[PDB]
């Protein structure tokens, strides 16, 4: 039931961008693809304009790697927005946020690949994110305008009812289901890549390889 929505959910935003991305302090332009500054000109590019990783996992992966826990500071990850608060069990598919004067919303949970394993200099950390699904979400970007530091994300509609969690476990932990895919399908807003991918597993019976990605050349 959608009660979420008139609750005024307010979180408290951390913004870093780059071509390491680096903390941005004031006001900046949000465009279709992406934050003025950040890494611009694979389609899709629309539904990638922005990278959210929630600051809780580093917790988790310092307590994992003590060794290297100062790696562990956003935005480590390569995530534009950073909070607390916002996990991939209590953030759903198709959010939409208002953000200053912008409007996004939630396409799909971040797919771990392979570069993530020589910039934390583990070997496996793209099968770790994969694995616990602490991977985070990216945004479309719905209405753009100017955002920043400053204004915090305000949940404003939730109009499906599968979780970033659901999407990521469904996509790579449990066995072929069509009616999992069937679900995944139907949520609000999912990114083109991902309705294709889920298209592709109903019409050939299978789940596509993962090895290429996570791992690379290896």
């Amino acid at each position: 039931k959608f009660l979420v929505e008139r609750e005024q959910m307010r979180y408290p935003v951390d913004v870093y961008t780059g071509k390491a991305k680096i903390q941005v302090d004031g006001e900046l332009m949000l465009t279709e693809l992406g934050l003025e500054g950040d890494e611009q000109a694979v389609h899709g590019g629309p539904d990638r304009a922005l990278c959210h990783y929630p600051r809780e996992h580093y917790l988790y992966w310092a307590r994992e790697f003590p060794e290297q826990a100062e790696l562990f500071v956003a935005p480590a990850f390569g995530e534009n927005l950073s909070t607390d608060g916002l996990t991939e069990s209590n953030v759903y598919m198709g959010d939409i946020f208002r953000w200053g004067e912008a409007l996004i919303q939630v396409s799909q949970p971040r797919s771990p690949c392979y570069k993530l394993n020589y910039h934390f200099d583990i070997s496996d950390i793209a099968q770790l994110m994969q694995n616990t699904g602490k991977v985070g979400w990216l945004y479309s970007v719905i209405a753009p305008g100017k955002v920043s530091a400053d204004a915090p994300l305000e949940l404003v509609s939730r109009v499906s009812d599968v979780t970033v969690q659901e999407a990521a476990a469904i996509a790579w932990h449990m066995p072929f289901d069509d009616d999992q895919y069937h679900r995944l399908l139907s949520a609000a807003g999912l990114s083109k890549s991902w309705t294709r991918t889920m298209q592709k597993r109903r019409l050939s019976g299978k789940i596509e390889d993962f090895s290429r990605r996570l791992w690379g050349k290896e």
